């Protein structure tokens, strides 16, 4: 199936970060404001006022070579649920922009709203806040527009350190794409992004399975 992206950090906890989301052995892990897991998934939003959990820094994309990389998106895909996309993962394809032809496996932890689309949200730091701007209350900010975040890479170098990594990867992998298409299937979660969500489906055995370089 073909779809739509976005780029977003907005440090509010993730919606598949709740129990009882999807039938999972734990929920998407939430961070502390100086980026250490919480292990109560009660917790409230930092999105909220007064809430303490947040997005951890962690959960950000980064490449394995100059053709595939490795992230996390909030969702939502026609013909589904919450339950059916929290903490599944994906094989993106690109076919529009500057990274046309290069390959992504994102795993979903959280969940966009638009209706019969199939909306991926990328996660990328200085990606924009959009309505909520839980990144104030966090640390003090990001820079960027709400919608669309910043504009060139040295605005990377003022950000916290833990955002750093994310915030580049926008610019050096995927070259500044402005919302590309994308081609994408389901696919078993590899370990390496189970390992920064600690979140697994009990359905992820059927599907197919991706090779990392
Ligand atoms: O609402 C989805 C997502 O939008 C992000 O901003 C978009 C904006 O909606 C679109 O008009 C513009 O062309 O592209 C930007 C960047 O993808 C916003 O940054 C996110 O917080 C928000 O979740």
């Amino acid at each position: 199936a073909d779809g739509r992206s976005t780029r977003y950090w907005d440090c509010c906890k993730p919606s598949c970060g709740w129990a009882k989301k999807a039938p999972v052995n734990q929920p998407v892990f939430s961070c502390n404001a100086n980026f250490q897991r919480i292990t109560d998934f009660d917790a409230k939003s930092g999105c909220e006022p007064g809430g303490v959990a947040y997005s951890c820094a962690d959960q950000t994309p980064w490449a394995v070579n100059d053709d595939f990389a490795l992230g996390f998106a909030a969702t939502s895909i026609a013909g589904s649920n919450e339950a059916g996309w929290c903490c599944a993962c994906y094989e993106l394809t690109f076919t529009s922009g500057p990274v046309a032809g290069k390959k992504m496996v994102v795993q979903s932890t959280s969940t966009g709203g638009d209706l019969g689309s199939n909306h991926f949200d990328l996660n990328i730091p200085g990606g924009g806040v959009g309505i909520f701007d839980g990144c104030t209350p966090q640390f003090g900010g990001l820079p960027g527009q709400r919608y669309g975040g910043i504009s060139s890479r040295n605005e990377c170098d003022r950000f916290p350190d833990a955002l750093k990594p994310g915030c580049y990867w926008r610019f050096d992998w995927f070259k500044n794409a402005d919302n590309p298409s994308f081609s994408f299937r389901q696919v078993q979660c590899p370990a390496e992004l189970v390992a920064r969500t600690g979140c697994r489906r009990n359905d992820d055995g059927n599907f197919p399975a991706v090779q990392i370089p």
